[PDB]
């Protein structure tokens, strides 16, 4: 642990990855043109908590779609970066946008395309179904899969290492 | 007989739809459309409730027409949506149907269905469901969300009750 | 062990549960109404085979759906019953208007009302997904799961007892 | 683990089976008519990667579907077969209209309409959730399945015995 923590305590900005990460991979096709995507319930109040104990929320994906913006909007999830292939350069303009460091970042992905941003954030988390690269280049690999759970455990983990886990559990009882 | 006697006397069974009668996955397409998938299984379990005189509900935070029809198919009483305070709504099915909190099962996943868990008589849970409600909780089914917990639950009520070999008989 | 073949191999009719063994037992709905159900793509091809040694096929379901008439039809599955409590009594009346008796019945479920129409027929098989009582009346229980090759397997099974497996592979040969 | 670099070594076209390999093989109907196809997302990277290194793409599936042309003109497959059991037929077809030897042709299928085109191209590959014929003809099984990554998990492969994993890499680093 104790490398984890220090890095989960200085977090002010919680920046994600969709597909492998939100959602568990499936890019879902029908006869008429349709596009669907699965989203994991259990995710959705890990980062409502992230929301209200003070940590900014971003997604950065690849694809662009309204299943993502419906999705984030609901979840209040601030920033929406889609149709963007190079993540690191997007993660560090919306550091300078909100006035913050890499160092102040946490980012979670599951592909190439992650990789740097992964390595350059000041927390770079990834997931079991992520590929062996990105995985390697990680500050922390989650034990749940894309859209099982895997951002509510790092929620989680963000929210211990700030002393902010309790407020937020006594509030349910 | 910790958990057959905790269920032996439930007169009402109430229900999380999200990670209890789905796996959790919430469905969304690019036309504004919304998906939810239930399990066969359950319905029976719950229909042969149902015919013992339980008393069937719903709580949930969320809401939409598939847990309208899904509840309307399998003769759900009380469908209760958009309700996250779990404890509340349940309590105010208690005093209008006439019945106590000691025979209230109540099975749920995630934090808002907490205290709901520790009140109710019989308090369930699950294996995706999160820690806190689970040390919380009276019994833990082997079957997950979506794939058999309520049917599994159910026929746990009805041992209790002197009611599953009856139950069996009928499709013998 | 060995009994499982001589129940099998006298089989004329093939008659299939829909929701545990055609699909996993998911059902599913949308913001619409509509209503939506998955089909193995392997079950397929072992129906087409046992359709083609001569093998009569059928669908017995206490559910509606176009989709199972969709499926059914794709299949060149003749004979389906859906919207149907009592299975043994759609079985036997099945057998009636054919020329065939229980015996040469193979019946296939996963459920309670599927448990009569498993344990009369004269080869009944389940699943690892049924329940307790319909898979202790069973003369065949799968490996493979309801949507997932169930059906399949059964298919193979009954073809090798009929001396029509080895002829079947070769033409893929 | 040493057999497969060499057959992999000269391939110039890799060709896909669509049901069992790039999806896991459920066939989606609803009470509209629509049809639903999953695909895996870390593949088209894998895919495109491929592509990239000079390498043509090509689907031959039994099914037709506007799923199918979706997904691969999204992921650049310019030969797409659909309607066509006889697989073997098809990819020789491709090979001759495109002037390249069977000896460099690597195909991947799961079913028994896939059997002899597994067998005879230079690399025929299978997965897990494929039968035991093909899977016995095949000179390599993915240990991920089918729409689970078995695309990638073959696309990095040849990669490697072509000397481009690293090259490909490097552009996440
Ligand atoms: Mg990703
Ligand atoms: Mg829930
Ligand atoms: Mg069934
Ligand atoms: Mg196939």
């Amino acid at each position: 642990m104790n490398e984890i923590y220090q890095k989960a305590k200085h977090i002010k900005l919680f920046a994600m990855d969709v597909d492998g990460i939100l959602s568990d991979g499936q890019i879902i096709y029908n006869s008429e043109g349709t596009e669907t995507k699965a989203f994991y319930v259990q995710d959705g109040l890990g980062l409502q908590a992230l929301k209200q104990s003070g940590i900014i929320l971003a997604i950065i994906t690849g694809r662009s779609s309204a299943m993502v913006d419906r999705r984030a909007k609901e979840l209040g999830i601030s920033h929406i970066i889609q149709g963007q292939d190079d993540k690191l350069t997007a993660l560090v303009g919306l550091t300078k946008k909100l006035g913050i460091e890499l160092s102040h970042c946490a980012y979670i992905g599951d592909d190439l395309p992650d990789l740097k941003a992964v390595r350059e954030a000041g927390f770079g988390i990834s997931v079991p179904n992520g590929c062996e690269q990105t995985r390697a280049v990680s500050d922390y690999i989650t034990t749940k899969t894309g859209g099982n759970g895997a951002v509510r455990e790092v929620c989680e983990l963000i929210l211990k290492a700030q002393n902010n886990f309790d407020a937020f559990i006594a509030t349910f009882q």
